[PDB]
């Protein structure tokens, strides 16, 4: 499984995830990836604002969907 995150500048990062992943496990692979402090990361999935204890499978998202890193 794999999920697509566009960074603010619209960079795509592409990431191999679990269902059952957590935000907070999607947003330590987004620090690796970019150097990207987690606690200046905000994640939405269509429309959804993303909590860190909650999973992929919890919000609906899917083998291909797509994130945004956003500021609200
Ligand atoms: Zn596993
Ligand atoms: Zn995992
Ligand atoms: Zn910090």
């Amino acid at each position: 499984m794999q999920i697509f995150v566009k960074t603010l500048t619209g960079k795509t990062i592409t990431l191999v995830v679990e269902p059952s992943d957590t935000i907070e496990n999607v947003k330590a692979k987004i620090q690796d990836k970019e150097g990207i402090p987690p606690d200046q990361q905000r994640l939405i999935f269509a429309g959804k604002q993303l909590e860190d204890g909650r999973t992929l499978s919890d919000y609906n998202i899917q083998k291909e969907s797509t994130l945004h890193l956003v500021l609200r």
